[PDB]
């Protein structure tokens, strides 16, 4: 099928997630992209909601913090395998390993974005922002066209949230830095490995809940205050398809819920129902 | 407010719980117990079903192995700040922190200790079980009163599980053992770092999902291929309650949104209907 056909037999599937979400969230600002990707062609949209509205992105930003260290380091101007030490950045809470660590240890770029990513680890994240510069993420955020995502904290910074300064993202930015990686993924060690650790996420309350440990999925979630999101790419045997959910204003159980549904949804709709 | 009372009132709770399991879970092979806990005195059993079953263990051996470390710090015996190379035991994978790094680096007992609890960490199981002896931690559980829970193979031990060597617990031996580091956690450092290390849990998808960031559970999961368990204890305005839930021959998902329906019909129970 064209892109058209696809767009078309996409209303189906926004049909079944409109309502799901009108069941389960009605009072929600809850938006979602489906789009299917193929080597070197221009995503394929399937279905959309909202899918350019501004959301606190929690930890969704972190995937362009990745993006950004393999950058460099495929451009030579890091080595993945230098390292920093934890004491770079203060020690702050909400999720990882290195909260619980107390001794001297330094990390190398490449563990740090592992751990960042696969474990949502904040001071991981905090200690590549320090050392990165929060002004070069952004400027590679423009130059990959996804500057709708924007780095304007560091986790955990609860003064700049409440001074205004969050960090923000959109589904369709968000697809299309997964589309980047994605085409990235059989290039290079650097694209290879992005790929690879997307594929190793430890959160699978979301999106995959109901799929079963066996299918990998390529994705990173985020959490705030009643903000609940997961996006990224499964690998399915009609192709690779990206999956974008953001929900904002919602209960965060009632999030990890509709998630769930949801996820379910479109694993099925496109590997049974998209021709 | 006696025992036998809160015994009684108690039989609501198993029938509202049954009630639950049979809806969601009918084949499955479901144990639970909830008790009172009170300083210096015996538990005070309130409901319970199938708490001597034996289940499979999965991840929550780990709460004896973190006993044991303790106990042999509070003793004298070892220095919990001393470390532990991370290339002391083969990496495994099944989740944690420490699968994802690849340089040089060593570890308190003390930091493996957190991460074996707060992020089921399986390399730091290992390490904490090559450097302290399996058969000294069975020692332990028998010393403890407990040694219906076993520890008889490493975390990821494919060929063990086959050559029929599993790890087992009991929802009454897990009682007793949070019993236990109950009762240590005002008595000295250690016993405090124990309890604090319960608390910082990080996997919230099973008892407490329902009941927001804000609360505070001491507790440790663990899951397997068909196989969800959670098991703490609360402190609530009532009193501190421990919870055991263990599910096993269940499909993983619909263990964890069980296990959700059964934690916010456990607390809201104590906190609110029992005297
Ligand atoms: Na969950």
């Amino acid at each position: 099928s064209n892109a058209m056909e696809k767009l078309i037999v996409g209303k189906s599937l926004e049909h079944q997630l409109d309502t799901v979400i009108k069941e389960l969230a009605p009072a929600g600002n809850i938006s979602y992209a489906v789009l299917q990707f193929d080597d070197e062609e221009e995503p394929t949209l399937i279905a959309a909601r909202g899918e350019n509205t501004v959301h606190s992105s929690a930890s969704l930003i972190k995937v362009l913090i990745m993006e950004y260290v393999f950058h460099l380091a495929r451009t030579e101007q890091l080595d993945i395998n230098d390292t920093v030490p934890l004491s770079r950045t203060p020690r702050v809470e909400g999720g990882g390993a290195l909260q619980e660590l107390v001794g001297k240890h330094s990390f190398t770029y490449l563990e740090l974005c592992r751990l960042m990513m696969v474990l949502s680890d904040n001071i991981a994240t905090n200690l590549l922002i320090t050392v990165l510069g929060m002004e070069n993420i952004n400027a590679r955020a423009e130059k990959l066209g996804v500057d709708e995502m924007e780095l304007n904290r560091m986790m955990m910074d609860f003064n700049a949230l409440a001074e205004g300064r969050d960090n923000h993202i959109t589904a369709m930015s968000l697809a299309r830095l997964y589309k980047h990686i994605f085409e990235c993924r059989d290039r290079d060690v650097y694209g290879r490995e992005m790929w690879n650790i997307l594929g190793r996420q430890q959160f699978r309350d979301i999106l995959p809940f109901y799929w079963g440990e066996g299918i990998r999925f390529h994705h990173k979630t985020g959490s705030l205050d009643r903000v609940e999101h997961d996006g990224g790419v499964i690998e399915t045997f009609r192709g690779h398809f990206c999956f974008i959910l953001l929900m904002s204003d919602i209960d965060n159980d009632r999030g990890k819920e509709l998630g769930a549904q949801v996820g379910r949804i479109m694993k099925e709709f496109v590997e049974e129902a998209l021709p």
